C-alpha cells in the first residue's frame, strides 16, 4: 500500500546486506515518489551504485549524492531542487529515513538514515520513510564512519529497487 524500496549495501565491493524501507506516500507523496523514483532508477537516473559520504556514529547514516558523490550534488525527479512539502511527521528514534538539505526548501536526492531521537531536526527536515527491515545492517555500516562524517571504508548502494 506504501511502497517499500531495498538497498543492498556492499563495503569496498564486500556484500554486507539489505535494509528495507516503508515510505510514507500516504503522508508525504511528492517527497516519498521521489525516493522511490530514485531507488528504481526508472526516471534514467538514481541512487544505484552511489556511496554513502557521510556517517557519524550515534547519529546518522547519509547518502543520495550520485553525481559528485560527496555532498555537493544529487538531483531528484522534479529538478534541482524542490520545496519542504510539509513536516507532519518528526525524528522519533532510529530508522527514520529523513531528508538532507542546504536550508528552506532545497530538498534534492540527498537523504539520511537516524541512528538516534534526533528531535532537534524537527521541522527543519521533511521525514518520509522508515526502515521496514535491516536496521541491523545500518548499525553494522554506523561503524565505518567518525565523529566529522568521513568513512573509513566505501559504503555503496550495490543495488536497489522496489519491494512492494
Amino acid at each position: 500500500v506504501n511502497p517499500t524500496v531495498f538497498f543492498d549495501i556492499a563495503v569496498d565491493g564486500e556484500p554486507l546486506g539489505r535494509v528495507s524501507f516503508e515510505l510514507f506516500a500516504d503522508k508525504v507523496p511528492k517527497t516519498a515518489e521521489n525516493f522511490r523514483a530514485l531507488s528504481t532508477g526508472e526516471k534514467g537516473f538514481g541512487y544505484k551504485g552511489s556511496c554513502f559520504h557521510r556517517i557519524i556514529p550515534g547519529f546518522m547514516c547519509q547518502g543520495g549524492d550520485f553525481t559528485r558523490h560527496n555532498g555537493t550534488g544529487g538531483k531528484s525527479i522534479y529538478g534541482e531542487k524542490f520545496e519542504d512539502e510539509n513536516f507532519i511527521l518528526k525524528h522519533t528514534g532510529p530508522g527514520i529515513l529523513s531528508m538532507a538539505n542546504a536550508g528552506p526548501n532545497t530538498n534534492g536526492s540527498q537523504f539520511f538514515i537516524c541512528t538516534a531521537k534526533t528531535e532537534w531536526l524537527d521541522g527543519k527536515h521533511v521525514v518520509f520513510g522508515k526502515v521496514k527491515e535491516g536496521m541491523n545492517i545500518v548499525e553494522a555500516m554506523e561503524r565505518f564512519g567518525s565523529r566529522n562524517g568521513k568513512t573509513s571504508k566505501k559504503i555503496t548502494i550495490a543495488d536497489c529497487g522496489q519491494l512492494e
